[PDB]
């Protein structure tokens, strides 16, 4: 409690925003300089969704072929490339309201804000964590595809994700910006299964962490443990083991703390083994999981 | 089903920094006119208790400095309305939005637009507290900061960002300055009414559970709206009036559960608890979904 989900302004993307059809299939793209990124299953007929040939069905397109529109205005293109599951529509106009941007590749765990866009129209904004069997939690329906998932530092849009596809589990799967699905999933109409999912460990001590800079600290113990074996037990939970980098991001609470990382991996180990006794922590005694270190950063101090 | 923020685009290009002296805060930028918390004028021993009609009359223009990014605003006059300062500036907002200003009514929801020496820094959905309070994400600097609603192209600014109280929750105003709630405008610890849940809105959550595939909770039984309304009262939410069973209609149909059999489940899950179970990943019954946000969202 004192938390909340809170994703990042999203006016820069909202200015990015088009949409792409071919056909009668329209979804959503990016338009960044003189480029449209979108999804290449655009290419696709609904029957060509089960088994796409997608070289095949690209030389089959020309430019013509293609409609981008910001809002009702047509954005001529001049040319058009596949790079992975994305496809790049060279257009006859930069963008005016293009952003500082970069495209990053997120590690699960990461979290980043969704505009979900219709027809080139933004309908919302929200926080969305990238779990660690490589799906997210969105909230995507018909048409949502070619939206795009982001984060701001400073002036600069890190764009790290775009949609592509629903699961059978509900949960839902996409690309980073060169087109790269997270995770072994394919652009197909087919039944796909994500693996188990798992808890995120990283972001449970961030939220540890945030529990004691608010003064709440009975889970803090006398001990601590290696990284090896704390990623041992951990795996017995459930639990993701942690990464080198997962202990690096940590450093920023750790410090502002006094807490070692491994010290708070002992504690969080103790809760694991010995459960929470009824107690509460920040509140709950459910253990919270899609906030980064740098959202627990950014809602304790600003 | 998560819960959603309006894209907020169109507030930022609204948002600026207004300083006087040693307070800065947010202001809106509406065509030639900023909109800010009046307390912007208030020094450390005048929060206590400011005669803020004296302590504007001693103001000139130019102690006022608006920033609009690297830009500087003149300030070429100002009034007081309520507890929100209309500072009259020599520029139009290019940017303005078609917006109109509401009050909204307690269990509606919005977005807030979290800014820090006018930049906006956040987005997330709020719900108007029964007792007039806000659950919000709010550090220093974040007055003036609004909260608003998206419909077709016009933006409704309902929420105004002015303090906290002790227990963490958040106060503020209309865009005329008029409170929600029995709070003012002063630097005093100030506590709220007791708060009580709003009942229409976790029904409509529940209903969202349903659509995707989520019905644990749901049981045989039905009940009639009073035996309901008892029993809500005795938990502390709100009453449910019939106008709300109406709202909940498309619901109910999409679902094929009547609205008083969800208020059954619902009397089940507070006399019964969830007992380790969780809906839609929360432990907790969720108040801060409208009907019309599950609906929007499921559309
Ligand atoms: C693109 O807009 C769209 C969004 C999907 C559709 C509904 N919810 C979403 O997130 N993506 C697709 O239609 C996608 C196209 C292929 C070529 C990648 N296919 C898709 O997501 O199919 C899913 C298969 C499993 C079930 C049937 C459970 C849901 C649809
Ligand atoms: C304006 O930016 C600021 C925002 C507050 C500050 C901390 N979190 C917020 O939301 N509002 C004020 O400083 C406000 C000014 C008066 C004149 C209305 N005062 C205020 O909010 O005081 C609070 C009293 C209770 C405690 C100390 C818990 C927090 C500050």
């Amino acid at each position: 409690s004192g938390f909340r989900k809170m994703a990042f302004p999203s006016g820069k993307v909202e200015g990015c925003m088009v949409q792409v059809t071919c056909g009668t299939t329209t979804l959503n793209g990016l338009w960044l300089d003189d480029v449209v990124y979108c999804p290449r299953h655009v290419i696709c007929t609904s029957e060509d969704m089960l088994n796409p040939n997608y070289e095949d069905l690209l030389i089959r397109k020309s430019n013509h072929n293609f409609l981008v529109q910001a809002g009702n205005v047509q954005l001529r293109v001049i040319g058009h490339s596949m790079q992975n599951c994305v496809l790049k529509l060279k257009v006859d106009t930069a963008n005016p309201k293009t952003p500082k941007y970069k495209f990053v590749r997120i590690q699960p765990g990461q979290t980043f804000s969704v505009l979900a866009c219709y027809n080139g129209s933004p309908s919302g904004v929200y926080q969305c964590a990238m779990r660690p069997n490589f799906t997210i939690k969105g909230s995507f329906l018909n048409g949502s595809c070619g939206s795009v998932g982001f984060n701001i530092d400073y002036d600069c849009v890190s764009f790290c994700y775009m949609h592509h596809m629903e699961l059978p589990t509900g949960v839902h799967a996409g690309t980073d910006l060169e087109g790269n699905f997270y995770g072994p999933f394919v652009d197909r109409q087919t039944a796909q299964a994500a693996g188990t999912d798992t808890t995120i460990t990283v972001n449970v001590l961030a939220w540890l962490y945030a529990a004691v800079i608010n003064g709440d600290r009975w889970f803090l113990n006398r001990f601590t443990t290696t990284l090896n074996d704390f990623n041992l037990v951990a795996m017995k939970y459930n639990y993701e083991p942690l990464t080198q980098d997962h202990v690096d991001i940590l450093g920023p609470l750790s410090a502002q703390t006094g807490i070692a990382v491994l010290d708070m991996c002992a504690s969080l180990k103790e809760l694991l083994q010995n459960g929470m006794n009824g107690r509460t922590i920040l509140g709950s005694a459910l253990l919270e999981d899609e906030f980064t270190p740098f959202d627990v950063v950014r809602q304790c101090s600003g």
